[PDB]
């Protein structure tokens, strides 16, 4: 089985899910340079960043 129980990705693959899960946790270098929020991942950073939310760059 391989469907997180919480987002509900859909991974038939371990390294897909065993990582998905493993994310739940606190794996995320990614931290917003304001909030407190992080990410696996720097493709969900810029979404995070690209909103008029705190970016006056
Ligand atoms: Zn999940
Ligand atoms: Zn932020």
């Amino acid at each position: 089985k391989y469907i997180c129980e919480e987002c509900g990705i859909r991974a038939k693959k371990p390294s897909m899910l065993k990582k998905h899960i493993r994310t739940h946790t606190d794996v995320r270098p990614y931290h917003c340079t304001y909030c407190n929020f992080s990410f696996k991942t720097k493709g969900n950073l810029t979404k995070h960043m690209k909103s008029k939310a705190h970016s006056k760059k």
